[PDB]
């Protein structure tokens, strides 16, 4: 890689922009250099199901030295149920364990299991009190550029290295992060169709209106240094699609720039 490499990927990103009538914000880091490959990286974007890891980081500082919270079943109704709930709905009256709804949330981006997780951390605020302690000033969980639910793609990028890669969790909840990552079952045309297929590809995906496309996550090829991914796009227009493609595209740029 080199300083030039990625000054022509900064300047793909802008073509790739330039595809559709939205704005893309991407960050991209090698962890081996420090090298970053940026895009409208402080703008604000909502960042959608995205939040749901840092969610699941605070979980997981929840349990240290309390490994038996992860089997902890909480019960909840139907009336609890919010849109888009695939698996908690086939578990209402007893519930799931706090491990079941942290995998659910990750791997298939259930709302419900994000809610009642929330709600067990003591609401958004806590959420957004456990990104403040690992160093995040950016992010905040609660349209026309309304801040409410939204991040940076560096403050991200920052957030996703320091959890999945680095020290904010301890060793053992890193690990279990990483572990319901890489098993997400959403994310197969996003950061993992823009990469080699021979990386392994921790992600959690974004998607809502204004054609909110997010993926955000950690590339870890096998005899290099892991690579950051964090990728946000959103549109002026309300009805448009995400677009997994851009997505996907945005990821490929950085890659070829980093290998």
């Amino acid at each position: 890689g080199s300083h030039m490499r990625n000054v022509a990927a900064e300047q793909q990103l802008r073509e790739l922009e330039s595809t559709f009538d939205g704005r893309l914000g991407f960050v991209a880091l090698d962890t081996a250099t420090g090298a970053r490959i940026a895009h409208r990286a402080d703008e604000r974007f909502p960042f959608c199901s995205t939040f749901k890891t840092m969610l699941s980081a605070a979980v997981l500082a929840r349990s240290a030295g309390d490994a038996a919270l992860l089997q902890r079943r909480i019960p909840y109704a139907k009336r609890d149920l919010v849109r888009y709930s695939p698996i908690t709905e086939k578990h209402v009256g007893a519930g799931m364990t706090v491990a079941e709804l942290c995998a659910a949330t990750l791997q298939y981006s259930d709302n419900t299991a994000a809610n009642l997780l929330i709600a067990l951390l003591g609401g958004p605020q806590a959420v957004t009190a456990y990104a403040r302690s690992i160093g995040d000033a950016t992010f905040r969980l609660d349209l026309p550029g309304d801040e409410r639910d939204t991040t940076t793609p560096a403050a991200m990028a920052a957030s996703v290295r320091r959890l999945l890669v680095g020290d904010a969790l301890g060793t053992a909840q890193r690990a279990q992060l990483n572990a319901w990552m890489l098993g997400n079952k959403t994310g197969d045309a996003r950061i993992r169709a823009g990469v080699p297929a021979g990386w392994r590809v921790a992600d959690k995906t974004g998607t809502g209106d204004y054609g909110t496309g997010n993926d955000i996550g950690v590339a870890y090829p096998p005899d290099r240094a892991p690579i950051v991914f964090v990728v946000y796009t959103t549109m002026r227009s309300r009805n448009a699609q995400a677009r997994d493609d851009v997505i996907a595209s945005a990821a490929r740029i950085a890659a070829r720039a980093f290998v």
